[PDB]
Formats: C-alpha cells, sequence, structure tokens
C-alpha cells in the first residue's frame, strides 16, 4: 500500500560537523619563545 | 551482366556506438558522502 509513507523514518548521523573555524596556533614559533616558564612575570633584559 | 546488383550483400558491424553523453558521477567525492543511509530524511548535526 502507498500508505506506508505515513510511517517513514528519519536518520540522524553520528558524525558531527564543526563550523569552519581556525584551529589556532598559527603564530607558534613566530616570535622569541620561552617554554616551561614559572612565575607571574617573565623579564627580558634589554641593552641600548 | 548488371543484374548482379540484385544479389549484392551488405555488411553489419558488431561494435555499437553510443551517442555522445555524459557518464555521470562527475561530482562523486567532491562533497561529503554518507553511504548506506536510511529513512526519507537524513540529518547532519552541526556545532559552533
Amino acid at each position: 500500500s502507498l500508505a506506508l509513507s505515513q510511517i517513514e523514518i528519519q536518520q540522524f548521523l553520528s558524525e558531527a560537523h564543526a563550523e569552519f573555524q581556525s584551529e589556532g596556533f598559527l603564530l607558534q614559533g613566530a616570535v622569541r619563545t620561552k617554554s616551561g616558564t614559572k612565575g607571574s612575570i617573565v623579564h627580558f633584559p634589554v641593552f641600548g
């Protein structure tokens, strides 16, 4: 019977799509970097 | 005599030419494809 269209189902996919966005870390290593630092402030001495 | 034209033969070729047409599936793999889906509507979740 064509009445089967009354009990048609819908499928929801488990693979989600994240909206196109930047993943970041684009400027990693572009500047003088100090890793594993401790303390509230890191001081860079400068001479004229 | 020229009556030999009444018993002339003809040649029929076995290789058939299909009219110039697209074979389709040109955009196969151009978009995100999910195979073996079910239902009348398929839903793709999206995150922000």
